[PDB]
């Protein structure tokens, strides 16, 4: 199956609640916190704890599967890596979280790192906004 | 330069007219036509005719940095390819286009080429919709 290469690829053995979780995740809310997870899998009627759930997402995260942010300040999201490329607008007063890519930044990014001799590994990137209305 | 390394990679000799037209695909419109680009390029104050934007965008189109979609039937829109991936919701009484990446299709996908011996080379995934309301 795709999500167990994806597992192996992650030198993660393959687990039944390692493959609920990734199969939460694949289907969407684009930024689930664990809660959103779990309550995702109690009404699927599913069998994983929060505990576990937390877990698992962590383990998901060191292993590269998924990032981890936290936008408001007082809780994780978690969402796969392997989705095409984001950054995120987070609107401060309401928490909502707007992703985009610009090409232009992208390739800036990349223009001021080469002509210092790196190379770009990984980056965060987080406008926080606020409607001019 | 990062434009430079991107025409060289794609067999493309580094010329003034492929490096404006890449600048101005950079900076956004998602999806412009070869006039959305000649008119941005004019705006500019820039000197390259309509007939040399169509060739360039053809010629990166071909080279693989552009990707070109016809989603109204009538005109041609040239994105860039690099950016992340997108599949597309396009409004059929407006001619809106909606970009979305939803990772459970994207995976289904994989699986159902992968269970027939195949490798997915690209695909291409546009959405006709109607508001409800
Ligand atoms: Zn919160
Ligand atoms: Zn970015
Ligand atoms: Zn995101
Ligand atoms: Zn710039
Ligand atoms: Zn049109
Ligand atoms: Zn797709
Ligand atoms: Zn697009
Ligand atoms: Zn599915």
């Amino acid at each position: 199956m795709v999500e167990n290469s994806e597992l192996r690829k992650a030198g993660l053995k393959v687990t039944l609640p390692r493959v609920k979780i990734l199969q939460m995740l694949d289907s969407a809310q684009r930024h689930m916190s664990a809660e959103d997870v779990y309550k995702a899998l109690m009404e699927a009627g599913e069998d994983v704890g929060l505990a576990t759930v937390y877990r698992v997402l962590t383990q998901f995260e060191a292993a590269g599967l998924v990032v981890r942010h936290n936008f408001d300040g007082g809780h994780a999201v978690f969402e796969l890596a392997d989705s095409g490329h984001h950054d995120h607008m987070v609107c401060v007063d309401t928490g909502e979280v707007i992703e985009f890519m610009d090409a232009e930044i992208e390739k800036r990014q990349k223009e001021i790192v080469r002509e210092r001799g790196f190379e770009l590994v990984d980056h965060n990137l987080v406008l926080y906004v606020r409607k001019k209305k």
